[PDB]
């Protein structure tokens, strides 16, 4: 009987993450920023800084940046303090697919807490 990670829960508590930036950035997407919505990572790039970590998820929301909050930040305010966060950039992240999946075009949550896109 094979053990799927699928049926299992993805972590809703908040997490912290260090991610040390390469020779070309942090290695992921943000949206949201709007209205106090919320920053949300909507890509993660296959071997960049944030995937090495191996801890980061589309659809976890970006809470702060090196103790900065950031959850009423716009997307701007939030590429800034990513940009200027240094060598050593911690942060906060909760996962929040429900949240993320209004953003992206025809995408759901399942029952497994996964999102999926038609």
């Amino acid at each position: 009987s094979p053990e799927f990670l699928g049926e299992e829960d993805i972590p809703r508590e908040p997490r912290r993450i260090v991610i040390h930036r390469g020779s070309t950035g942090l290695g992921f997407n943000i949206v949201g920023g709007e209205d106090g919505e919320g920053i949300f990572i909507s890509f993660i790039l296959a071997g960049g800084p944030a995937d090495l970590s191996g801890e980061l998820r589309k659809g976890d929301q970006i809470l702060s940046v090196n103790g900065v909050d950031l959850r009423n930040a716009s997307a701007e305010q939030a590429a800034i303090a990513l940009k200027n966060a240094g060598q050593t950039v911690t942060i906060i992240a909760q996962y929040k697919p429900e949240e993320y999946s209004r953003f992206e075009a025809n995408s759901r949550v399942d029952s497994s807490g996964r999102i999926v896109t038609d």
